[PDB]
DNA sequence: GCCG
DNA sequence: CAGTAAT
DNA sequence: CGGCAGTACTG
């Protein structure tokens, strides 16, 4: 339970404003502080108490107190009038802050402006077509039906294929923004050439309705991001994201694709403090980095049969997927 | 924005 | 490459 | 000061 809703609600506004205007790192700082506040055991009632909490510094503390005393936040009143419009545009799949700001500068103010006048990438046109659907979450039960549709199609041409739904699904969420399907084969080799077979099968049953990201030219495709819809009435278009990985990469892929994103970043951050590196492919040791924290030497891949291995190798207690929201 |  | 995306 | 995660498409 959030014991500081009146605080975080207002900070969240300012946070999203920074995010759509492209101030990525300031927005990150806000997101951490906000999460810290959602998690504190009590109402925060003083400046000194606010500073005591990890993720909250003096600058955030001052804003917390201002809200606590005056019920308003001055910084809110002076947010650029463009921000609601920037948020509107940035919620088009395939458009980010740079495109949203360009569209705004060009005079566009509504999705109707975008449809009739804006230059749209192929992805952004699909995003616009499914604008509402892409902002909806589906019941986790529908995610199950989607995973089963992909699994049945995959296993139909290779029974050995393992398919698992990840992301918010695997973390136990009641609703899911998309379906993340990880596919591998416990024999190191068979997982090659399968995107082409899988996709053509899912198209032939009319399941896939649009492709957003799908490099099908050379058989080195690693991901599919697209759109599907189950049969029958009352069905919405749902985002479907599929990755196919070598078996030896299964645990790191499972871990990455399960998330959350913040959980991933925090775990990878920790790995870097230990001169290690964690990606969707592997956990590596003895990685060489320069003074800016940038990789200049590859390191060594560590064997990680299971998720518990990754945790173990990082000196971390295991955390079940449901406990990985942050 | 936070923090080492 | 810059932009956007995946978690 | 300056890092804030590590990856994969698009065009
Ligand atoms: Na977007
Ligand atoms: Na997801």
């Amino acid at each position: 339970t959030n014991h500081n809703l009146h605080i975080t609600e207002k900070l969240e506004v300012l946070a999203k404003a920074y995010s759509v205007q492209g101030d990525k790192w300031r927005a990150l700082g806000y997101a951490k502080a906000i999460n810290a506040l959602k998690s504190f055991h009590k109402p925060v009632t003083s400046y000194q108490e606010a500073c005591s909490i990890p993720g909250i510094g003096k600058r955030m503390a001052e804003k917390i107190i201002e809200i606590l005393e005056s019920g308003h936040l001055r910084k809110l009143d002076h947010i650029s009038e463009s921000v609601p419009v920037l948020e509107l545009f940035s919620n088009i799949w395939g458009a980010g802050t740079k495109t949203a700001q360009m569209w705004y500068q060009q005079g566009f103010r509504s999705l109707e402006d975008i449809r009739s006048q804006a230059s749209l990438t192929t992805q952004q046109a699909i995003g616009l077509k499914h604008y509402s659907d892409f902002l909806e979450r589906m019941p986790r039960e529908e995610a199950t039906e989607i995973e089963q549709t992909v699994q049945k199609a995959a296993q139909a041409f290779n029974s050995g294929l393992l398919c698992v739904a990840c992301g918010s699904y695997r973390r136990g969420k009641a609703t899911c923004g998309d379906v993340d399907v990880l596919i591998t084969h416990p024999d190191g080799r068979s997982h090659r050439g399968i995107f082409s077979r899988l996709l053509d099968s899912l198209r032939q049953e009319g399941f896939l309705t649009d492709d957003l990201v799908s490099q099908e030219e050379n058989g080195q495709q690693q991901k599919y991001l697209g759109v599907c819809r189950l049969p029958g009435p009352g069905r919405r278009h749902r985002r479907l994201d599929i990755i196919v990985v070598p078996y030896s990469e299964f645990a790191c892929a499972l871990l990455y694709f399960t998330g959350s994103a913040h959980f991933n970043r925090s775990m990878r951050a920790l790995a870097k403090t230990k001169g290690m590196s964690l990606s969707e492919h592997a956990l590596s040791t003895a990685v060489v980095r320069n003074t800016h924290g940038c990789k200049v030497g590859p390191g060594r891949v560590l064997p990680t049969p299971t998720e518990k291995d990754v945790f173990r190798l990082l000196g971390l207690p295991y955390r079940e997927p449901a406990e990985r929201d942050w």
